[PDB]
DNA sequence: TCTTTCTATTATGGTCATGCTATGGTACATACATTCACAAATGTATGTAAACGTAACCTCTGTAAAGTCATTAACCTATGGCACGAAAAACCAA
């Protein structure tokens, strides 16, 4: 029990939520835990900054949609959180693996 | 040895219930005691005082437990400072 069961709710919010980005103000509210209700968790349970963990989660989620043989490549990053194609093109810094070649795999 | 013509007790119901009640007389004289009904006195009786004790009973000071508020410092919004991870510019390979 950390901050009255915030771990059991963060995962549910990440699962249920739409492609809306996750920031301090966005998740600070209906979360039931403010900035410090999340800082301790991100420091202890995860040990990684939000901008990298969210990007990794989006990449792991899109790894299946890229294999689902979808022709609308521009909408793949949009349906998962990346509001722009250039920002998602994160993939170069993470995998150094072609968008298209991976999409071909 | 046996069936008719006489001499005497049982029997047939109560339910719905009725008024107004007696009917003739036929001797006294002594007698002695049981019983009812009142005088008057006893005896236990009832109702009026007076003494002790606690049914107590409020009053007040001390012991005790319960709400609250002096400390003091634990954490917690702030402030400043330094990594950190994203986003765009740049340049190289094909």
């Amino acid at each position: 029990t950390i901050s009255a069961q915030v771990i059991d709710t963060i995962v549910e919010w990440i699962d249920d939520n739409l492609h809306q980005p996750l920031r301090i103000d966005d998740i600070a509210r209906h979360a039931g835990y403010s900035k410090w209700h999340l800082q301790r968790l991100f420091l202890q349970y995860k040990g990684e900054s939000l901008g990298r963990y969210i990007r990794e989660r989006k990449l792991l989620l899109a790894a299946r949609d890229l294999r689902d043989t979808d022709q609308r490549v521009y909408d793949i990053c949009l349906k998962y959180g990346f509001d722009s194609q250039q920002t998602f093109t994160v993939f170069t810094r993470t995998f150094n693996q072609p968008p298209g070649a991976y999409r071909k795999e």
